[PDB]
C-alpha cells in the first residue's frame, strides 16, 4: 500500500559512498534515498495535483466542466487583458541592473526543467495540431479569444505541447499525472556539465588529459573560447538567418542559446571552469584528467551557490530572507531536496522582470557601433550577434551597466515575450510567453491561488474587496475578479505574481514563501553543499568567500572596468573600478601534490 | 570526423611506463595509446554490432521486425527443443578430469566481465522484470514458450537486465550500442589481485609489511588460509542456508564464489601468492610490502600464462593450436590487446562441460562422509560447504580424479545449468543458463552465425541439406532450420557450439577460429609477456617452465598424490604419483644480492 513504488524509466546507479565529488546525475547525494534529487523523476509535490478528471487532463480541456462551477477563462484573453501594454518609458528598476534578472534564469535552469514530450514522432500531427487548431492526447493549443490581434495574422491558435510525465509515458492512467524534472535539483552547475552522462561526456575535452571542457573549432573571441556549436538539424539558429547561418551553442543545458545574453551567461561560466582547469596543472602538474575535470566542477558549484545565497537571494526576498533562509546549521539527510513543481512555476516572477531592447557597449561603456540598442525579440535564439558582431565583451557591458524591468501592475510583461516570442520548433515571432505560462500551469495540474495562500500561512481572499486589500489595487482585482469569478480559480502565475512587492525585495508575499521555502530546502538536503564540514577544508572555504560576479567578469573577458556590486544599478565610471581592485579567487590551498 | 573521445566511465592516474610491474587498471600497457587494454572499456568489435533499429535495440524485442524476413525464435524455446537432455549416464569425457572444465572459467573470468546493468537498486525495476515481466528499458525478460513446465511452477518469464554500456550509461542510441569489459583483458591474474585499485587496495595486508593478501580470520583449512569473508548484505552465499550463514568470499573478480570448485581454485590462487611473498622475505629480507606484493604478483602471473598456452590451449584447439597460435615472435604493439565482443559468447563451450555432480574425496580418493556427491545446483555460491564440510582437499581430489562433461550434439548442457540455475538477486534455483546465452547474444548485437562462419572463411550454408552436411547430423539440423528458418539467424552462441569437436580438440572449427585469433592476440598484444625478452631475465624463463598445475596443490593442499597431467583423466592410483616428483619452482634466479 506504500506508495514508493512507481517509476518505471529511470537509471537504478550504485553509489561510492565515500566519493567527495557528485554524480553527474545526482543519484547518491542522499543516502538513505539515493533518487532523491536526482535527474529526470518526478517532481515534488506540494499540494494533491488538480486535474479536470482527477486524473491528467487540464483545466480548461472539456468546453464545460467548469472548476468549481465557473468557467476558466482563455489564457490568451488573461494575457491581453492583464499583462500587456504599450508604453516602455518609466518601466525600468531604478536599482536592479540587467544582469539581475540573468542570474535568476540561469539559477532557474539548474533547478528545474520540464520539457516538452518527444512524442510527435516520425508523424503527422506535431503539425496538424499547429494547422488546425485541434486539442489531441498531448496536443493543448492556446485558442486567441474574439476579436484578439492574432487572429487576423495568426490564424485561430498558437501551439502548445504537454510536458511529459513520469511511469508509462504514454498511457492509461497513473495515479494523478505528475511532471518530470529532467535536470539536478541540486545547486550543482548541472546547466555547466550536464544531467545525463551521454551529454556530460560529449560536453569535455576527453583527447587531452587537461580536465577542460570541448571548445568550438570554428570562431573565436580574441582568442577566448565559444562554446561548440549543437550540430543536429533543424537549427533554430540558422533559420533565423539562413544567411549566415549559425548554430546554436551546445552546452549542459538544453536551453542555452533561447536568447542571447543566457547565452552571453553560459560562456562565461564555461571559460571560468577551463580557467580553473589550467590553473590547477599548474599547481599541480602531476593531476590527471578526471581529478582536474572534478575538482574545478565542485569549484564552479560552490561558486554559484555562494553568488546565489549571499548576493541575489538577499534582494530579491527582502524582509523574508530570514524568516526562510535562517543560518546554515548543517547538512540534514531528513529534508526534501527535490524542486517542486509549483516552484517552477513562482521561480518565473522574472518573466516581467525582462526589459524590451538589450545593447552592445564600447570600452568606456558608450553605443558600440551603429546598432548597439536591438530589439529583445530578434535576439531569442540567435548566436551570429556573437560570432559576427563583437562577441561577448559589448554585451556583458550591456549587463553591468543598463537596468532589469520592474515589476508593475500596469505593465506586467513586454510585448517582446507577450507577442513576439520565437519558439526552436515552430517559425514564427509570434508568440505569447504569458499564455504559455497560464497554459503550462493548468497542464501541470495546480491549485488554484488561495490552495497556496493556505499553505503559506496567508490571507484567502473570497470577495472583490477581499482581494481589492490584498493586491492593494482595485482595478486591477476588479479585472480578476471578472477573469476569474472567484478567487479560488486565479492560476498561480499570475496569482503570485499580481501581489505587490515585499520590502527591499522583488516579489511578494505569496511568492516569498514558496521561494523561501525551496531554497531552504535545497541548501539544507544537499550532502555536497559548501558550508557542509567536510567537503572543502576551511582554508579552502575562507578563499571562496571572496568570489564576486564582478572577478568572475574580469578574469573571463578583456573588461577592465567593473563594479563591486554588479546586481545592483551601477553607472560609469563613478561605480566602476578597475579589475585589479575587487579581489581573486586564491587557489593557493588546492595545491595537492602532497608527500 | 575521428571520434576517439566517446568512452566516459574513465579515471586516467597517469602511470609510470618505466615501471617494472602492470597497473591494476591495466592502462599504460600500450604505449601508443595507453588505453588498449584497460579495465572498464568498451568490448572491441571483430564485426559491427547489429540490432533491430541498428543502434541498441537486439534481434527479438519488437515482435514485429524479422531479421532477414522470419522471427527469431524465443530463446527458452532454443533451449528447450536443442539444449536439454534427460540421461546424464555416458556423458562424461573419458579423457578430460574435472579440472579442465574449471581452469576453462578461470582463464574466461580472468579476461572479460560484461556485468548486468547493476542500475537495479533498492527500486522496483528489479521486481517489475521479475513479477510482471513487462519489456522496458534494460528489462529484457525471457518469456516462457508453448506448453513450458515452468509455467506452471515459476510464472511467466525469467528476468533479465540488459548488459552496460559504454558513453552513456543507461540512456539510448550510440553509433553502436558497446558492452563494457570491466576486468582487464591481459591474462595478469586480474582475478586474483583485482582489477580497480580500491578494491585492490583493500585485498592486500598492508597491516605487516611482508607484502601479502588479507586471509580469512574467522576460519583455517588445517592451518592453510580462506580468501577474506565478503561483509556485504544480502549476501547470497547466507541466503542458500541462513542457519549456517556462511558468507561469499571477497576476491579479486565479482563472481569468484559463485560455484563452490570456483571458489576452490580462488583458495589455491591466493595460497601461492602469499607463499611467494614469504618464501621472498626470506631470500631478500631487505624488500618492503609493496616490492614483494608485486613480485609476488608477476610471478602468480606467469604462472597462469604458462599453465594457459602450454597445456590448456592445445587440448581445447588441438589440430588448430599451431595455424593460430604459431610460437612466439616477440611483442607486437600494434596488436589489439582488447577483447572482443564475440570472444565472451565463444568461450561459453565451457557451458556444455560442466556435469551433473560434484564429490568430495578423502586420502585414498575414496568417498568422504556422510555426503560425498553433491548434485551441481546444490552448490552455487555455496561456501559453507568449503569451510564446515573439509575445507578444500576433498573438493580439489574430486577435480583431479572425477571427468568433465563431454560436448554432445543430444546432450548439450546438464539441466543443473538448463533448469536449476541460482541468480544471486533472486530467490529459486531455477534459471536457466542456456536461454541466458542466447538472450545475452542479442543483447550485445551479435551477429549471426553465417556471418561468423564467412569471418573465419567458412562455408555459409543456406539450406536444410547444407547446414546437414556441416554438422555432420541429420536430426539436429532441421531442428535448427524450423526454429531460425536460416542458418544466417542462428544465435552464434548455439551455431558454434553445435559442430563436431575438432580431431584432438574440444570446439569445433568456427569456435577454434575465434578462440585460435584471440588468444594469439592476447599474447603478441601483451607488453608484459612471461616471455618477452627484458620482463623476466632468461634465468628466470629457466624456472617458470617447470611450474605445475600438479605442483601448485601440493604447494598448497595436504595432498601427497597427484597425477603428471592434471588435465586430463587420471584414476586413482594407475595415474598418480607422489609429490616427491613432479619437479618445483626454484626460485633462485629472484635472489638480489647487495652489491
Ligand atoms: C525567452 C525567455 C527569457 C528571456 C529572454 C526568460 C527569462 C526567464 C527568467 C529571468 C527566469 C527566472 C528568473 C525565468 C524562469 C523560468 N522560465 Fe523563462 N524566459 C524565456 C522563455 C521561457 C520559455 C519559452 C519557457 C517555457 C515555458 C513552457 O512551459 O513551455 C520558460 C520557462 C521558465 C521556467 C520553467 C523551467 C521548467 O522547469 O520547465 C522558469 C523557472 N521561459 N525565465
Ligand atoms: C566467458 C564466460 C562468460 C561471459 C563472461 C563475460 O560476461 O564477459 C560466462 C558467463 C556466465 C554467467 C553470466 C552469463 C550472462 O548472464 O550473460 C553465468 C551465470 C555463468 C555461470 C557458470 N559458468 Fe560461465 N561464462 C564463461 C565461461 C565459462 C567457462 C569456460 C570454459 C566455464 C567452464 C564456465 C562455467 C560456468 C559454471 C560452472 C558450474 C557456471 C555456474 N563458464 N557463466
Ligand atoms: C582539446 O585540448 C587541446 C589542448 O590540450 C586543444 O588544442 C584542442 O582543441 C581541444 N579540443 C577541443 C574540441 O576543445
Ligand atoms: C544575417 O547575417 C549577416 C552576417 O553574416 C548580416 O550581415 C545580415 O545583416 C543578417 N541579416 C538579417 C536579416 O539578420
Ligand atoms: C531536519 O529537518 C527536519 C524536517 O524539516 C526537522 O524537523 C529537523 O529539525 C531538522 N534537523 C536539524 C538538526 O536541524
Ligand atoms: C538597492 O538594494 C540594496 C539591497 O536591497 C540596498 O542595500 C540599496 O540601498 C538599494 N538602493 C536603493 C537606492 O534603495
Ligand atoms: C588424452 O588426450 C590427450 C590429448 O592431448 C592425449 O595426449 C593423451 O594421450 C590421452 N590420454 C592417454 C591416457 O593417452
Ligand atoms: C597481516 O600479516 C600479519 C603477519 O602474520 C598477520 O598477523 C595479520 O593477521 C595479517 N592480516 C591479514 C588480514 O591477513
Ligand atoms: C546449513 O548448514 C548446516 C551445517 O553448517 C547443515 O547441517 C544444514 O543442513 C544446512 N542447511 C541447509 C538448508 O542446507
Ligand atoms: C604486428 O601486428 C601487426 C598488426 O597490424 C601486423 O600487421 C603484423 O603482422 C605484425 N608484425 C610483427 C612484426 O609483429
Ligand atoms: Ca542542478
Ligand atoms: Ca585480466
Ligand atoms: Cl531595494
Ligand atoms: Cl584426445
Amino acid at each position: 500500500s506504500w506508495e514508493v513504488g512507481c517509476g518505471a524509466p529511470v537509471p537504478l546507479v550504485k553509489c561510492d559512498e565515500n566519493s567527495p565529488y557528485r554524480t553527474i546525475t545526482g543519484d547518491c547525494n542522499n543516502r538513505r534515498s539515493p533518487a532523491l534529487g536526482a535527474a529526470n523523476r518526478a517532481l515534488a509535490r506540494w499540494l494533491p495535483a488538480e486535474y479536470e478528471d482527477g486524473l491528467a487532463l487540464p483545466f480548461g480541456w472539456t468546453q464545460r466542466k467548469t472548476r468549481n462551477g465557473f468557467r476558466v477563462p482563455l489564457a490568451r484573453e488573461v494575457s491581453n487583458k492583464i499583462v500587456g501594454y504599450l508604453d516602455e518609458e518609466g518601466v525600468l528598476d531604478q536599482n536592479r541592473s540587467l544582469l539581475f534578472m540573468q542570474w535568476g534564469q540561469i539559477v532557474d535552469h539548474d533547478l528545474d526543467f520540464a520539457p516538452e514530450t518527444e512524442l510527435g514522432s516520425n508523424e503527422h500531427s506535431k503539425t496538424q495540431c499547429e494547422e488546425y487548431c485541434i486539442q489531441g492526447d498531448n496536443c493543448f493549443p492556446i485558442m486567441f479569444p474574439k476579436n484578439d490581434p492574432k487572429l487576423k495574422t495568426q490564424g485561430k491558435c498558437m501551439p502548445f505541447f504537454r510536458a511529459g510525465f513520469v511511469c508509462p509515458t504514454p498511457p492509461y492512467q497513473s495515479l494523478a499525472r505528475e511532471q518530470i524534472n529532467a535536470v539536478t535539483s541540486f545547486l550543482d552547475a548541472s546547466l555547466v556539465y550536464g544531467s545525463e552522462p551521454s551529454l556530460a561526456s560529449r560536453l569535455r575535452n576527453l583527447s587531452s588529459p587537461l580536465g577542460l571542457m570541448a571548445v568550438n573549432q570554428e570562431a573565436w573571441d580574441h582568442g577566448l573560447a565559444y562554446l561548440p556549436f549543437n550540430n543536429k538539424k533543424p537549427s533554430p539558429c540558422e533559420f533565423i538567418n539562413t544567411t549566415a547561418r549559425v548554430p546554436c551553442f551546445l552546452a549542459g543545458d538544453f536551453r542555452a542559446s533561447e536568447q542571447i545574453l543566457l547565452a552571453t551567461a553560459h560562456t562565461l561560466l564555461l571559460r571560468e571552469h577551463n580557467r580553473l582547469a589550467r590553473e590547477l596543472k599548474k599547481l599541480n602538474p602531476h593531476w590527471n584528467g578526471e581529478k582536474l575535470y572534478q575538482e574545478a566542477r565542485k569549484i564552479l558549484g560552490a561558486f554559484i551557490q555562494i553568488i546565489t545565497f549571499r548576493d541575489y537571494l538577499p534582494i530579491v526576498l527582502g524582509s523574508e530572507m530570514q524568516k526562510w533562509i535562517p543560518p546554515y546549521q548543517g547538512y540534514n539527510n531528513s529534508v526534501d531536496p527535490r524542486i517542486s513543481n509549483v516552484f517552477t512555476f513562482a521561480f518565473r516572477f522574472g518573466h516581467m522582470e525582462v526589459p524590451s531592447t538589450v545593447s552592445r557597449l564600447d570600452e568606456n561603456y558608450q553605443p558600440w557601433g551603429p546598432e548597439a540598442e536591438l530589439p529583445l525579440h530578434t535576439l531569442f535564439f540567435n548566436t551570429w550577434r556573437i560570432i559576427k558582431d563583437g562577441g561577448i565583451d559589448p554585451l556583458v557591458r550591456g549587463l553591468l551597466a543598463k537596468k532589469s524591468k520592474l515589476m508593475n501592475q500596469d505593465k506586467m510583461v513586454t510585448s517582446e515575450l507577450r507577442n513576439k516570442l520565437f519558439q526552436p520548433t515552430h517559425k514564427i515571432h509570434g508568440f505569447d510567453l504569458a499564455a504559455i505560462n497560464l497554459q503550462r500551469c493548468r497542464d501541470h495540474g495546480m491549485p488554484g491561488y488561495n490552495s497556496w495562500r493556505g499553505f503559506c500561512g496567508l490571507s484567502q481572499p473570497k470577495t472583490l474587496k477581499g482581494l481589492q486589500t490584498v493586491l492593494k489595487n482595485k482595478i486591477l482585482a476588479k479585472k480578476l475578479m471578472d477573469l476569474y469569478k472567484t478567487p479560488d480559480n486565479i492560476d498561480i502565475w499570475i496569482g503570485g505574481n499580481a501581489e505587490p512587492m515585499v520590502e527591499r525585495g522583488r516579489v511578494g508575499p505569496l511568492l516569498a514563501c514558496l521561494l523561501g521555502r525551496q531554497f531552504q530546502q535545497i541548501r539544507d538536503g544537499d550532502r555536497f553543499w559548501w558550508e557542509n564540514p567536510g567537503v572543502f577544508t576551511e582554508k579552502q572555504r575562507d578563499s571562496l568567500q571572496k568570489v564576486s560576479f564582478s572577478r568572475l567578469i574580469c578574469d573571463n573577458t578583456h573588461i577592465t572596468k567593473v563594479p563591486l556590486h554588479a546586481f545592483q544599478a551601477n553607472n560609469y565610471p563613478h561605480d566602476f573600478v578597475d579589475c585589479s581592485t575587487v579581489d581573486k579567487l586564491d587557489l593557493s590551498p588546492w595545491a595537492s601534490r602532497e608527500n
